RNA sequence: ACAU
DNA sequence: CGATGT
């Protein structure tokens, strides 16, 4: 139960669930924001958490970085491990964008390799993840 | 129950 | 209190 400070932390934020979804990744040690996705009009918490991890994998791979990724989402960690986002969200015209991004993230996982450890952020011991959106 |  | 997920 030691934080690995040399890591990337990601989190989703939303207005509603389902609702408007965004996500970001930060340097765990410094809090510096390294990437932020423009808000998506309709998605779920778990789809955003999944996209955040996959974006982190792509970000670190492009920069030849072996740092681990922290996420507080038990669901999204499993989905990334499985390379499959098992979302219940309806696929229709309103949800087309989030589903396109999820499909593309799965596609990336199936066509690329990575060694990045994907670690559970232990909120119960460490407080809220550094990438959190102070919204609850 | 657990994580969000 | 409501939701998404294992
Ligand atoms: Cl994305
Ligand atoms: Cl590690
Ligand atoms: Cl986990
Ligand atoms: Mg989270
Ligand atoms: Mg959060
Ligand atoms: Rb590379
Ligand atoms: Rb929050
Ligand atoms: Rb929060
Ligand atoms: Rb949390
Ligand atoms: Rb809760
Ligand atoms: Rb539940």
């Amino acid at each position: 139960e030691e934080i690995i400070w040399e890591s990337l932390s990601v989190d989703v934020g939303s207005q509603g669930n389902p609702g408007i979804v965004e996500y970001k990744g930060v340097d765990t040690k410094t809090g510096e924001v390294l990437f932020e996705r423009e808000p998506i009009p309709i998605g779920t918490n778990n789809m955003g958490e999944f996209l955040a991890i996959v974006h982190g994998l792509r970000y670190l791979k492009e920069r030849n970085s072996r740092k681990p990724i922290y996420s507080d989402s038990q669901t999204a960690i499993k989905w990334v491990k499985d390379k499959k986002a098992k979302s219940t969200l309806v696929r229709n015209e309103e949800t087309a964008l989030i589903w396109k991004l999820v499909d593309e993230a799965e596609e990336w996982l199936n066509t690329h390799t990575y060694e990045t450890p994907i670690l559970k952020w232990q909120t119960d011991k460490w407080g809220e993840i550094k990438a959190d959106y102070g919204r609850a």
